[PDB]
């Protein structure tokens, strides 16, 4: 129950694996069970900035990320609910994500390098 | 070498021990060697905002704050260098830090609880 996915589009490309680099359009929320669809207050986002790139497998990222990525395909948009220890934790990150948040992303996996 | 203090204000109040909470205003930036004293783009900061409180030296926040801020006296403002293993280390933060980042924080030690 670390992370769980649920996809709003389904992909047919290739699915990431252990090392590749992926591009991702992605906004992450604090969880909130009480406001709609589980998302409270945004912390971040790509659009706007663009998109983020990573190898992906290889702790670069939060493991949600790591583990709920490789499960998706080309093409898919997903949400991940991603808990506090599959996220940043006990430390958060200042500024941005409070100590012991479950995090909400919405994911759209563009394309494998 | 993991982190290194430049104090740029003494401080005459007392110095956290392992384990005390203490109250910080900071401002983070990513480490810039190009830059003058090495300071590349401003991620973060408490300044505007409000204080960060925080047990200390017991990794609730990056190593190197663990280390300066324990080393400082209430009054005291510092610059840290921070290496990438006493920072964020391997995942950073997407779109504000990389992976492997060394950073620099202008930090101000206001109180000890």
């Amino acid at each position: 129950m670390g992370v769980t996915k649920t996809t709003t589009q389904q992909g047919t490309g290739p699915s990431p694996q252990v090392g590749q680099t992926v591009v991702i359009e992605y906004t992450g929320f604090l969880k909130d069970t009480s406001k709609p669809d589980n998302k409270g207050a945004q912390f971040d986002s790509s659009v706007g900035r663009g998109d983020f790139e990573t190898a992906i497998g290889v702790q670069r990222v939060i493991k949600g990320w790591d583990e709920g990525v490789v499960s998706m395909k080309v093409g898919e948009k997903a949400t991940l609910d991603i808990t506090a220890d599959y996220g940043y934790g006990a430390r958060g990150f200042p500024g941005a994500i409070p100590p012991n948040s479950d995090l909400i992303f919405d994911v759209y996996l563009k394309g494998i390098k």
